[PDB]
C-alpha cells in the first residue's frame, strides 16, 4: 500500500501519538542502549585544559506505540526531516563546552523503526570536552580523558542509560596522534550524580593516553646536555685566559636560564616542580658550580710555589670529577622514572 | 485519564491562560527565588579582564493560575519544548560579556509544576563574565569575582529577587583551579540599580579567589636571585681582569633588563608599581651598583703604594658587605608583604 | 476589563493597525528622541582600529493611533514578545564593524506605551566601532571616538533624529579604563549624510580619551636612560681596556637598536615620526657618539707626550660633557610636549 | 485610499504576482545595473592573502508587472520585511571568502519602486575578499585588488549585468590607510565566465593601491645601515685588539642574520628573491667581507719591516675604499627601483 | 500557459509528489554521478592538520516521478526557494571539520530538470578538511590531500554514488599556491565503509602537493653555511687569541643551537628525526668540533720546540681538512634525498 499513508496513519493525530509522552508514562523506567564510535581525536590542548572529538552516537530503546505489524518489511529506514514527531532521549555532556551539529547537504541523522517497536537513533557530533590533567612527571605522564553522558531532566524512576554489552566504544581504522599513543582498553563505569532536584543517570569512559618523548628529547634534553658539555670544555683551558674563561661560563649560565624559561613557554601555570623543572634546575647548578671553581682557583692562584701546584691540582681532578658525577645523576634519574612510569595506569 | 488532554486543558486557548500576563497582574510582586549550581569555573585572563564560567541555574515562584488538583500525581515533569507558552521572568546579567546555550541533543532546560501552583525553572547557561581587577601586590593578590542577576524590565512593583534560605550557591565535587584556590565563603548581598526608567530588582554573589605563588617562585624570584649572585661573584675575581670584570657586568645588567621587561608579558598596561616591578628595581639597582663599584676601583687603581692597599680595602669590604644589605632587603620585603596579605579579604 | 482583550482589541486587524505604515503618512516627520547609557567601556586596540562598548539604547517617538483613553492605568508596561507588532524607526550605526544582540533568558528589550500615544523603547547592544586615531605625540595623545546614529531608509521629510535636551549620554558609576581616563565632557553634535539616493539624518556623539604615562615610563624611556648611562660609564675606564670598552660600545648599541625595533611591537605600521621614535633615536645616536668617540681616542693615542695629554683631555672632557647636553636635551624635549599637549582637545 | 490595501491589492494572490518568475518570461535578457558606495576599506593581510571591505550595494532593473498609475506618489519608499515577496536577482562574489548582514536593529536594507516600474534595491555587506599578491619589489609595490559580481544560476538569456554610466564606484570622504593609498583611477571591465553548466554574467572593479615607505625605512633600513657602518668603524681600531676586533664582527655577522631572519616575519613564505632579501643580502657580504679582511691582516702580520707596511696599507685603503663602493651600490640600487616602480601600474 | 500553474500541478498534494520517498522507492539503487569544480584552495596548516577549500558540487540522478512531457521547453530552470519540496541525496563528508553555506545576496544554489527526469543539483560549499601528514623529509616532501564523499543514512540497496566519465575535477584558470604546487593528475578510487550499522557508499580524490624549497633555502639553510663558515674563520687566527678563539667558538655554538630550536617554530610536535633536523645536527656537531680542536691545541701548547711544531701542524691540516669533508657530506646529502624525491608519488 502506498508508502505515505502509511507514516501519518502510525504516527499522526488520528492514530493519538504524543511525542512528549514516554513509551511507559507510568511503569518500569525506559532503557537506553548506547554506544559510540569515535571518526577522529585530536586538539589536545594543555593550556586550555580540552581536547576536541568527533563521534557517531547510537541510542536504542523500545517503544512499544510504534509497534507495526501489517507492513512487509521487517526493519524501516526513514527521513531525517521527520525526528521531530518521535519521543528522544535527552542526553547531554556534563564536560561540554563546545558543540554543534553538521548540515552540510542535509541533517547528519539516521532512525529506524522495527517490528517489535525498537528504534535505533544515530546522530553526527562534535564535542570540545574538558580533561583535568596532572603535570607532574610532565614528559613521562599518562593522561585519562574522561566523557560524561547524563540525562538532563528526567530521573531514575523514568530513564536509565546502560552500555552495549559487546563493542561500546570502537575507533575508526587509521587513526594517530602526533604527540599521543591511545591505548586500546577502554574502561566502562557507573557513575551517579546528585543534585538537590533528585537522581539522574549517568554513564562514562574513559581513554588512557601515553606521551611521545621523541619531540622532547630532540627539544629540550639534548641542548641542556650540550650546554652542560660546553661548560666542561672549560676546565681544559689555561687558568690565565680569565676573560675567556669568564664570558664562557657566563654565557652558558645565561644559556641555561632561558632554556629554562623557555621549556614553560606552552604550559598552564602550574603550582608544583615537574621532573623537566629538576632537570633544568640540576644542569643550571652544574654551570654555576663550574662558573664558581674557576672563580675559586683564580682567587688561590693570586695569593702570592705551593699556591701554584694547589690551583693546578683543583682543575686536574675537576676535570675527571665532573662527568662522572653528572653519569650518576643520568642513572637515578632515568631508572626510576620508568619504574614509576610502570605503574599501573590505574 | 489521558496526559495529552490535562496539559492543553490547563493551558490553553480554552482555560484562557495568557504567558504574557504576571501570576497576579494588580498585587503583590511576584518573588522569585534563585540558586545556582557552579559545575566548571575557569579561562581567568587579566589581559582580558574577563573570566569563563558554566552554571545550572534554577528558579522559583508561584502561578496561581497554574494549581492542579483533579490530577493524582503531586508534582509534573514536563518537556522543554513547553516552555513558550508559561510566563518565565526576564533575568539578565549586568556583567555579561558573552552568552550562549546548550542544544546538544535537546535544549538542556527543566520545567516542574506542584500542586499548589509553583514553579522550578532550571536552565544550563554559560556566560563570560566581568571582573574589575586591582593588579597592585600582584603575585600576592586576593581577586574577587562578582556576578550580578537582575531584571530588565519589571520595577520593584511588579518583580522582586530573592535569594534562598539553605544552599544559595554550591560547588561541583573536584572542581580546582591551576593558578587559584576558590575561597568557601561566598558573599551574599543585596544590589539596587536607580535608572532614569524606574527602580530595578537585583542579586549579587561574589567569589574570593587566592593567587599560587609556586609558579611566579619558579618563573622570577629565582632566577633574578641568580643573577644577584653571579654579579656579586665578580667581587673575587682578580682587579686586573678589566674585560672579564665589565663583560660580566653587562651581561648581567642586559639579563636583568630583558627580565624585567618580560616579567609584564601577559599583564594589562596598568599605570602603578607593582611588587614584582619593585623587586626588579632592587636587582637591577644591585647589579648596576655592583659595576658603579669595579669601575670606581679601576679609576682609583691607576692614579699614579697608599693607592694599592686603598682599592683593595674596597673588594674585601663590599665582598661581606652586598649580601649582608641585601638579606635585610629581603626580610623586610617578605615581612610586611605577609602583614599585608593577612589583611581581611574584605 | 480582562488584560488580554485589551491588548488585540488596540493592536489587532480588528482596529487596523498597520505596522509598516508610519503614524502620520503624509505630514510632518516623525521626531524621535534618544539617549544613551553605557554600561561598559574598553577593549581599544590601535592595531585592529577599534574599540568595544556595550550601551543601552532608549527611543521616545509619538503615535497617534496607539491613543488609549477608557483604560484607567496612566502607562503600560509590555511584554518584548509584541515588538514586531509595532512600528519602530530603522536606526543604523555608521562606524558598525560588529553587533549583537543579547537573548540570555529572553530577548533584553523594554516597551513602555504612554495614554497620550508616546512610546518608549530600549533594547541591549553590544557594538565595535571604528576610530580613526592619529599616532603622532604617541606616547602623550589625546584620541577622540566618535559614534554615529544614522537612518538607512527614511528621508528628512519622514523621519528625524534628535537628542534629549537633559542627560543624553550618562556612564555607568565606577567605570575605568586600564590605560586610559575618560573625559566628563561629551560633545553631541548634528551630521548630514548626503548621498545619490537622498537625504538623511544623522546623530553624533564625541568621546575624549587620555593615555597613562605610567606604563610607557615604567617600561620604555626608563631602560633606554639606564642604557645612556651604562654607556656614559665607559668614559671612566682605562683608554687600554680596548676590548672591555668596545664590547660595552657594541652590545650598548645593539641593545638600543633591539629596544628600538621593539618599542613599535604592538602598533599599526604608520609611515610618521612619533615622539618616541625620536627618543630612540636621540638615544641611539648618543650611544653610538660615545663609540666614535673612543675610536678616535685609540686612533690618536697610537700616532707614534704631546699625543698622550691630547687624548686624556678628550676623556676628560667628555666626562662633564655628556651628561650636560642630555640634561638640556630632557628639558627642551620634556617642555614642549607639555605645550603642545596642553593645547585645547578641540 | 487607505495604504494597506494597495500594498496586497498589487503584490498578492488576488494580482497573481509570482516572485519565482523574471519579469519578462520569455523575452529579451533582463538588464541590471548596479553601482557600489565603499564605506570602509582596510585589514589587508599578506598571509592570509586578503582584505575586507565594507559597502553599500545598489541593484536597478525594470519590472513591468509593479507598473502602477492611480495612486498620486511618483516614487513609494517601503519596509524592509516584504523583500521576500518580490523577485531579485541571485548576485554573488566569486572571491568571497566571507559574508555577513546587519541587524543592528532592523534588516539594513532598502526598496524603492516607481511608476514605470523601475526597482531601486540598497543593502549592507560585509565581504572579506581574496587578492592574489605579488612580492617581488615587496617594499616598493603596487597591488591590485579585485572584486567580481557574477550570477549563479542565470544564464545571458535571462540575466545581464552592467554598469552605471555615471558614478559606478564612489568612496566615503576621508577614507585613509595606514600603510596604503589607495588611487582615484577605478578600472571597470567586463568578465564572462564559462563552465560546463552554460554561461554566466560577470562585472569585475580593480583598485590600485600603493604601499607607504616610511615604516619600512624607520624599521629596516636604517638599522642595517648601521650596522654597516658599526663594521666599518673596526677598520680605525689598533690591529693589536684582535680580541676586540674579533667580537665586533661576530657581533655584527650575528645582528646582521637576525634581522635578516626577521624581516621576513609576517610574510607568505614566497620561493624567490625579494629587493628586501638582496638589501640584507649586500649587508650581509659586507660585514663579512670586513671581517675576512681583518682576518687576513691578522694572518699577514705574524709572518715573522716589509710585513709591517704591507699590512698596514690594506687597513688604510679599506678604509677609504669600503664607504666609497657601498655609495655607488646605493646609487644603482635606488634609482632603478624608481624607474621600474614608475612602471605604468597597468 | 501559465508558468506558475505547471509547478504546483507537477510537486503538489494534488499530483501526489513526496519528497521523504526515493525515485524507485522498491526497486533497483539509485545511481548519482558526481563532479566537483574547485573556485579557490589555500589555507594549509601543518600545526592543526587541516586545509581549507571552496568548491562547487554537481550531482545528477533520474526522478521518474518528475517527468514533464506537455511543456514545450526541454530544459527548465527553478528559483533556489523550492529545493525543500525535492527530494536530495544525504552526501556528507567523513574529513569535514567545519562546514557552512553562501547567502550573500540569495541561496547560491541552482537546480535544473530535464523531460526525462533528469535533475542537475548544483550548490556552493566551503570545508575545511583533514590531512593526516607524513613529515620525513619535511623540506623534500610531497602530501597528499583527501576528500571523501559518503552517504549518511541510506545503504548501497538504496542509493549508489558514482564518478562522471567525462571532467570529474577540474580547477579554476590561474589558480596558485604560496608554497606548494598543485599536480595535474588526480586520482579517483573506489571507498566502501563497514560500520555496525550496514553498508553505505563512498567516493574519495586524490590531490598531489609538491613542497617549494626557494624559501627554506633563503630562510635555514644559507645561515646555518655562513655559521660553519663563520666556525671556520677561526683556524686562521693567531692560537695566541684565546678569548678571542673562545669568543668566537661559544658565539657559533649558541646561534647554532637557537637556530635549530626555532627550525621547528611552526609545526607539529612528531616524535621521528626529519632532514632538517639531522642537517642542523651535522652543522651543530661541526662548530663543536672545532671548539674542540682549539681546546686540544691549547691544551698542548702550555706543555712545557717539539710543543710548538706540532700544536701548529694541527692548525695547518685542519685550514685544509675541515672544507672537504664538509664538501663530501653536502654531496652524499643533496643527491640521496634526490634519488628518493624521484621515488613515485604512489
Ligand atoms: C528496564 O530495566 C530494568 C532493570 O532490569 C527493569 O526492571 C526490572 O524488570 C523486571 C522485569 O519486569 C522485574 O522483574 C525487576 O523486578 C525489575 N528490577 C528493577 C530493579 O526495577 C525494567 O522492567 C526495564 N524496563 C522496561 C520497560 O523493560
Ligand atoms: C512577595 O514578598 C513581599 C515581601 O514579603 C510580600 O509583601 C508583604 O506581604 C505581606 C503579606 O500579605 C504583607 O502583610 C506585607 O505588608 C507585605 N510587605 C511589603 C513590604 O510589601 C508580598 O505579599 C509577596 N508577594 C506574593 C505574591 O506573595
Ligand atoms: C517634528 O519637529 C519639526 C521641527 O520642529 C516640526 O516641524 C514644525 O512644526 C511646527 C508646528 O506645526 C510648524 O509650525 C513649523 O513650521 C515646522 N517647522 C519645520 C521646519 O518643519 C514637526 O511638526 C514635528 N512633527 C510632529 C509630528 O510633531
Ligand atoms: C537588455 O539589453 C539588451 C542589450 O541592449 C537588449 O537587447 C537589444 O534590444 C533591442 C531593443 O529591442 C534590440 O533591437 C536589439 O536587437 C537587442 N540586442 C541584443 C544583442 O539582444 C534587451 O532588449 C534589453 N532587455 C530589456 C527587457 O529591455
Ligand atoms: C543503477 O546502476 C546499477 C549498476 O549498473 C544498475 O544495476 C544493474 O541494472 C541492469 C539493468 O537493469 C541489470 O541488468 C543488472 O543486473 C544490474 N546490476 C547490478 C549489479 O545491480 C541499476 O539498474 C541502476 N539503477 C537505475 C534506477 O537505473
Ligand atoms: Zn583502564
Ligand atoms: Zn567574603
Ligand atoms: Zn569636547
Ligand atoms: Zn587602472
Ligand atoms: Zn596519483
Amino acid at each position: 500500500m502506498s508508502p505515505s499513508d502509511f507514516l501519518d496513519k502510525l504516527m499522526g493525530r488520528t492514530s493519538g501519538y504524543d511525542a512528549r509522552i514516554r513509551p511507559n508514562f507510568k511503569g518500569p523506567p525506559v532503557n537506553v542502549t548506547c554506544n559510540i564510535f569515535i571518526n577522529s581525536f585530536g586538539s589536545i590542548a594543555e593550556t586550555t585544559m580540552d581536547y576536541r572529538v568527533n563521534i557517531f552516537l547510537r541510542q536504542k530503546w523500545n517503544d512499544p506505540r510504534l509497534a507495526y505489524s501489517e507492513y512487509p518489511d521487517d526493519s524501516l529506514d526513514l527521513d531525517p526531516s521527520m525526528l521531530d514527531s518521535i519521543w528522544k532521549p535527552d542526553l547531554f555532556f556534563a564536560n561540554e563546552k563546545g558543540a554543534n551539529f553538521h548540515e552540510v547537504t542535509t541533517d547528519n541523522k539516521l532512525l529506524r523503526i522495527f517490528k517489535n517497536g525498537n528504534v535505533l537513533y544515530s546522530i553526527r557530533l562534535t564535542l570540545t570536552l574538558s580533561c583535568p590533567m596532572d603535570l607532574k612527571n610532565f614528559p613521562m605522564d599518562v593522561q585519562t580523558c574522561i566523557m560524561q553522558l547524563e540525562s538532563f531532566g528526567y530521573t531514575m524512576n523514568d530513564l536509565i542509560f546502560e552500555w552495549q554489552d559487546e563493542a561500546p566504544v570502537q575507533v575508526a581504522e587509521g587513526l594517530t596522534l602526533p604527540q599521543f599513543l591511545l591505548k586500546e582498553e577502554k574502561d566502562l563505569r557507573y557513575c551517579t550524580k546528585h543534585y538537590n532536584t533528585g537522581k539522574f543517570t549517568c554513564i562514562e569512559v574513559r581513554f588512557h593516553l601515553e606521551r611521545q618523548m621523541g619531540y622532547y628529547l630532540i627539544q629540550m634534553y639534548i641542548p641542556s646536555l650540550l650546554i652542560v658539555i660546553l661548560s666542561w670544555v672549560s676546565f681544559w683551558i689555561n687558568m690565565d685566559a680569565a676573560p675567556a674563561r669568564v664570558a664562557l661560563g657566563i654565557t652558558t649560565v645565561l644559556t641555561m636560564t632561558t632554556q629554562s624559561s623557555g621549556s614553560r613557554a606552552s604550559l598552564p601555570k602550574v603550582s608544583y616542580v615537574k621532573a623537566i623543572d629538576i632537570w633544568m634546575a640540576v644542569c643550571l647548578l652544574f654551570v654555576f658550580s663550574a662558573l664558581l671553581e674557576y672563580a675559586a682557583v683564580n682567587f688561590v692562584s693570586r695569593q702570592h710555589k705551593v699556591f701554584i701546584d694547589r690551583a693546578k691540582k683543583i682543575d686536574t681532578i675537576s676535570r675527571a670529577c665532573f662527568p662522572l658525577a653528572f653519569l650518576i645523576f643520568n642513572i637515578f634519574y632515568w631508572v626510576i622514572y620508568k619504574i614509576l612510569r610502570h605503574e599501573d595506569i590505574h
